[PDB]
């Protein structure tokens, strides 16, 4: 896979700018996910109410999957593939995983780096993102 320098550049100042606050953005993530996949709080248990920003799991969850599809940028740039951990693609392996729900996840996140990085948005930002979530979505899908 071709991820460049810049693309990994775009990322990480992306996710910086997530961490800033991910108490404010998480929201925005599972929001999202439950506006668009309703059943996602029978499988989220800390969704089970709705987005409880209360519950410290929400931005436990949400900082770790964030940082996984970083991760995944840095790897493709740094390896030209994307691993993944024995643990994450056997959890995946249940039948909520669906493709359909992988597009639903990362709607979502594209939908919520946009909010932290403002008119520092683009089709270029949302490719690298794009490619570092769908190269790990495959890795996790078989692996
Ligand atoms: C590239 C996309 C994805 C990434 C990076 C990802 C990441 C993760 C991570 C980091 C965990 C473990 C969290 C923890 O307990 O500390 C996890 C668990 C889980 N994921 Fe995802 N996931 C992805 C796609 C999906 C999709 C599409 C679904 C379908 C709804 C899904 C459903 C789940 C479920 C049901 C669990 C287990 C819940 C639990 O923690 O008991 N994942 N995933
Ligand atoms: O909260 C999680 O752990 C989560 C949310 C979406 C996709 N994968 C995992």
């Amino acid at each position: 896979v071709a991820f460049t320098e810049k693309q990994d550049a775009l990322v990480s100042s992306s996710f910086e700018a997530f961490k800033a606050n991910i108490p404010q953005y998480s929201v925005v993530f599972y929001t999202s996910i439950l506006e668009k996949a309703p059943a996602a709080k029978d499988l989220f248990s800390f969704l089970a109410n709705g987005v409880d920003p209360t519950n410290p799991k929400l931005t436990g969850h949400a900082e770790k999957l964030f940082a996984l599809v970083r991760d995944s940028a840095g790897q493709l740039k740094a390896s030209g593939t994307v691993v993944a951990d024995a643990a994450l693609g056997s959890v995946h392996a249940q039948k909520a995983v669906t493709d359909p729900q992988f597009v639903v996840v990362k709607e979502a996140l594209l939908k919520t780096i946009k909010a932290a990085v403002g008119d520092k948005w683009s089709d270029e930002l949302s490719r690298a993102w794009e490619v570092a979530y769908d190269e790990l979505a495959a890795a996790i899908k078989k692996a």
